[PDB]
């Protein structure tokens, strides 16, 4: 007595960047409210993006990249106001791997970034008008190798 | 030299049914305009769905199911008028496997079906208002084991 | 001129269950090592699965289901030993929705469950030999409507 | 009654390229064994990849790109022997869009190509050892904007 009412999966945009050790995915039920970027290096010189931590209130969270031995030295915290609708950045070599090196998040009312080392090959994830980004997925290893987003209407 | 503008993949609904021998996927760039359902048995008795052939003019086409030796004895040709917005049917046993046994296609203009043996466990692939089905995917072997749909805004 | 070295997304199994309010996805880069199932009702009587919390050390976590007004009364904490290789359970109606009602996790070393109300329509998420489940996805609302898994070799 | 034996969807690699008008997908149940690349331009000067026709000759076929007004002037027909294990090529601007401009296919038996214009930025779809490409997906419009592959073991 159980009708098979097909369950849905959100549209995807990307991934951009490069193949990495592990596929990762994080689409939480509630909106993303915070993104922490972790780096090695320093702002006065060059920041090396190593991992990204995505979270949604009150406790959903995931960290991708950062599984290597390099110690972190800096972090940038992005407090998301509203729905993300676009992301951009640069891809370039880091210790033998082409990785996400800088990232910028854009919502309906504000832009955050770009943060990191903004040099390299640009990437841009954009979605249809009237849609929102509701999660991210990609590949990662010691660093963040590729990134894509889940999106849906309204 | 070339912006990595993330490319999109349409949302999915399903699949419903059962795991089968091969995954299959068909999402043409022009509308799906014809579907041929091939069966063994008799329309005057019981029809057994063996394969489905989806096509989009001028020459896009795919057949899933039917790789077994059983001869086909009857076909139902469905000429699609309008956007497909819903699919439903029944899943039941056929020669050792739970398979898609009947299927009904609903568009914004007409309803087609159910075609086949309308007995078993019901399935229904429904999408949000304002969207349309633009492709199908599933699993198949000798028969049609599972089916799901790709959908996007109209 | 970063090479576009196509990045991979793991093979998927499912989902099973039914369409729900939101799509959710959680595939961490480290192994899933803990799953908390939250229920209303009681073990001595009938346990009603409401939400599931998946986590991977040290800090990855996600909770799906549980959005509604019903208070939680019991939880089953599963400490996963080994790679998850199979999941099974039952789907049945709960307050007007067909939902995941029980779930059993099988790793290469032990099995856990089934936990919940083991009655209704059985489901089984199986993968090819030599593979392991590395994440889960599905639909959820007030309850856990559908679930599927990400899997990969080894 | 029907046991919900979760059905599987093959792993994906990509897409590489750029977002385009429509998502397309083709994963036939029989091995892909024919690919036709259609161009405008001159084999001596520069070829402009307009569309690609993939087939599981002779039953399954799809053509992506080429829905615009530009006439084709030259085609490359590729008869694949064995399993495709890798593809690579260049991406570059064509009349306002960054599109797939050349492609080279590698099977366990031999190499095919490159076919197209050798200029732009490179892409490469590689898969795990012991796997094979069993389908393709991407974005397209007047041209082939993005491409990715479905792969599985064996
Ligand atoms: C140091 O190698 C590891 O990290 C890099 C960069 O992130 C890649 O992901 C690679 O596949 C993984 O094995
Ligand atoms: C006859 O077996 C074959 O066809 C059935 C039914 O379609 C399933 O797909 C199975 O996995 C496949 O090996
Ligand atoms: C009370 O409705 C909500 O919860 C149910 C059950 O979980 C479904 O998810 C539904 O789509 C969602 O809107
Ligand atoms: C001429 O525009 C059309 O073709 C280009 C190139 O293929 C892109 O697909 C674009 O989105 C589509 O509208």
């Amino acid at each position: 007595m159980a009708l098979q009412l097909a369950a849905h999966s959100d549209a995807r945009s990307g991934p951009v960047g490069s193949n990495g050790g592990q596929f990762w995915s994080f689409r939480p039920v509630r909106p993303l409210n915070k993104i922490v970027l972790s780096f090695s290096g320093s702002p006065d010189q060059t920041l090396n993006l190593i991992s990204i931590t995505f979270s949604s209130n009150p406790t959903d969270i995931i960290t991708v990249g950062g599984v290597g031995p390099e110690p972190l030295t800096y972090t940038e915290t992005v407090n998301i106001d509203g729905d993300i609708i676009e992301i951009s950045g640069m891809i370039a070599n880091y210790k033998g791997y082409n990785v996400i090196r800088s990232i910028k998040f854009t919502t309906n009312k504000k832009e955050y970034g770009p943060y990191g080392a903004n040099a390299g090959t640009p990437f841009n994830i954009k979605i249809p008008d009237g849609n929102k980004i509701v999660g991210f997925f990609g590949n990662s290893g010691w660093y963040v190798d590729a990134i894509g987003a889940y999106y849906t209407a309204k």
